[PDB]
């Protein structure tokens, strides 16, 4: 047998992952991807019904995303912007970023991953204020449940409890909201725009409470991902804009997995009627074939940091991969691709078909909610529908749920006890179909599990 | 070209004045090959930076390219997720444990250096809460020292250009001094004393802020971008002792110093250092893919372990964590910086560097000429005396370092240091081409000043 899952747990430490376990368990080892396939190192295949993480949007074989990096890397495989250094790379991509923006933008700055990017923005937020002459003007205001990374600030972002525990945070300044989800939190009988206006009330009140002037920026999902592809309510967005605008908040719209064809439309910012001032981008803008996010800033954004940057010598800031030319050249080729193959309009029709099939699951027992919007959708379990409680605990569910959905040859993820579906864009629609199927046999696996 | 307009009109660029970048635009690098980059208009330069101090193996190492090849053509993407692995992620954590010059235990990926301090931040605030210390959480690093540029990492940092305007350092993040002798050493103190002194501020500042509430000390080997600061004999010996003394751990940043920059594999062997935590990055890759990792020892582990299993699991990671292509990459360049034996290559070169530096030693513009292994900076000072600078502090270093790039030679000013990070793979003639260079910039600058005397 293979030496690797020995070495695996004997050296490394392994993300959102129990520690102690894996040291028991071991790995599941992905060898190869195909399309929308991995394999394990068995050979057994799965859909990859996340698209790995909310990212492969090209699946796991595109060879022109391959063959770009390859003329890159022989053209010139690291070079960086600092100090007035550029690459056409780079270059092409921005100008990419910001004709392709949904509202007027002015500038891209490029970091790594999306929890560094919303980092990067906290301090751009930060030092805009700053040059303005406003120096209290910096908290941020989120929402719980919301997922924008986990550095010390964008975990602070962050309203997922798993993310704080155990790691003191949120730090000072970082304040949080409600989570927009009906099912969970609206009043009974309420409508959607009722449970928006209250949304809209509490925001209001807590912009008022903390002074507002002392309120910087605004920042959401378009809808919530990572924590349980939770829509807004219908005139969520109108209402929250108009409360920001009304006290100069910043609108920040963090598109990480909304972003390039996910939600029906290029933007999330499109499908709910965002006009952000910032736009956090990551995960699909290269199929995650290379690590790369861009932060789109406005003109009046762009204006005042370029100011204090001037008065402060230049602007103390950047990854030493901000921008690597083999990342944006294969970001720049993944963008041409969901063009050229119209693939915003195809996933918007696989969409259609994901949720059609999933919604003959409605009235089964233990199913108490399905939701999604374009091709990303949950279906969230219950042991009780009328009481919305959970079996057992919170978690047992969607953990149970998840490894069926992996024998039966899907890889899902579990937020809590609904379970995702994020696939590559290029899915087709007997491909749907599957992951259709595989998700039943697996509720029928775990409704026996639970038994009468 | 459409190009540079296109950078000015679109980009918001890292490091730089962006008022001035819209007046001057960007230079442009088109294309790179062994030490060389070359512009857009065709100009070449020696990459005396390695482009940020990482690019080990120069710019055009086929083996590096293929090895990206192979592994998109596997898995392009994959994660570390919830048990789920891939075989480029395990080789390299191996490898990483294997080579490290204290006993290690596991490995964590990030994509940047500074994602990794900032991650560090988070495991050391964890593992205290998991042992029953909830007030062990503050840092201490060092006036100069740079760590990255995170929220979190940026007040590691201790670069005033990292901070003003941002509203940091964050709280419980706290400086000591910048062990660099030549600019902050008393008249007439030796080496060995102001290490006693640096080490007498630390324990000061740690019994100042009660000894139970700090966590970790961070500091590079020898300081990077902060100058190519090296620090004084016996300082780590005595700041570890400290350390020690009071449970503190000690993480040792090579971002800049790993793999073969200083002389040895590491920093830590070059200077006596026994971490508890290392992080690496930027030569890991050479750079040709965004990668850093996190070594930690075996008690960080073990309660790090023991509270993810009390929690259900260990609410961090990127998506880019262990990324296949970018492991795959760093996993070959560490075989070929081990199988042509550039740890010696480069202390070589090194000898080299600073013995032609050293012709200008008694120049009457060269403050200090320091470094060690294949990393080396000339101070240049407008008074040696004094050590003031000529008109402003930074003139000399703008005016210098804009003199190699015409005399095709890419050098970053550090204030009034130019700094030299060449490729590793760099030979003897080409170390030759820098020292000539950076002479010929040297020569601009003292007709440019018209030092007299």
């Amino acid at each position: 047998v293979s030496s690797l899952p020995e070495k695996d747990i004997q050296y490394q430490l392994h993300p959102y992952t129990n520690a102690r376990l894996h040291q028991e368990l071991g790995p599941l080892i992905i060898e190869r991807g195909e399309g929308i396939y991995v394999y394990d190192d068995q050979g057994k295949g799965y859909i990859e019904a996340m698209a790995g993480l909310w990212s492969a949007a090209l699946g796991f074989s595109n060879q022109r995303l391959i063959k770009a990096a390859e003329q890159q890397f022989n053209t010139l495989p690291f070079y960086h912007l600092f100090s007035h250094k550029s690459h056409r790379p780079s270059i092409e991509l921005a100008e990419k970023l910001i004709e392709m923006a949904p509202v007027p933008m002015s500038k891209v700055f490029f970091t790594n991953s999306g929890s560094e990017a919303n980092d990067t923005v906290v301090k751009m937020v930060w030092y805009l204020n700053n040059a303005l002459g406003k120096p209290a003007k910096k908290k941020f205001i989120s929402r719980v449940n919301g997922y924008h990374g986990i550095t010390v600030a964008s975990a602070s972002l962050t309203g997922l409890p798993g993310n704080q525990r155990g790691f003191d945070l949120p730090l000072p300044g970082f304040l949080h909201v409600g989570c927009p989800h009906h099912y969970r939190f609206a009043l009974a009988g309420e409508s959607e725009e009722h449970f928006a206006d209250r949304l809209a009330v509490e925001l209001e009140q807590k912009i008022l409470a903390e002074g507002p002037e002392t309120i910087a920026a605004f920042i959401g999902e378009p809808l919530m991902g990572a924590g349980g592809v939770i829509v807004p309510p219908r005139t969520y967005w109108e209402k929250i804009q108009k409360v920001c605008r009304k006290y100069d908040i910043l609108v920040i719209a963090d598109e990480v997995i909304c972003g390039f064809g996910r939600t029906g439309q290029m933007f999330g910012s499109q499908t709910f009627g965002i006009q952000p001032d910032i736009m956090v981008l990551s995960k699909q803008l290269s199929s995650s074939y290379q690590p790369i996010a861009a932060i789109l800033i406005n003109a009046p954004v762009f204006e005042g940091i370029a100011d204090q940057s001037q008065a402060l010598g230049a602007l103390g800031h950047g990854f030493t991969g901000s921008g690597h030319p083999v990342a944006t050249a294969v970001a720049l080729e993944n963008l041409k691709i969901i063009e050229e193959e119209s693939l915003v309009e195809h996933a918007a029709q696989m969409g259609q078909l994901l949720r059609s099939g999933l919604q003959h699951f409605i009235d089964h027992p233990l199913v108490g909610e399905i939701r999604g919007c374009g091709l990303i959708a949950a279906v969230e379990l219950v042991g009780d529908r009328v009481s919305k409680a959970p079996y057992q605990a919170l978690g047992t569910l969607g953990r149970y749920m998840a490894g069926r959905a992996q024998e039966h040859g899907m890889i899902t993820r579990a937020m809590g006890d609904a379970v995702a579906f994020c696939p590559p864009l290029i899915v087709n629609e007997q491909e749907v179909g599957m992951i259709v199927e595989r998700f039943a046999r697996a509720l029928d696996d775990t409704t026996q599990w639970v038994g009468p």
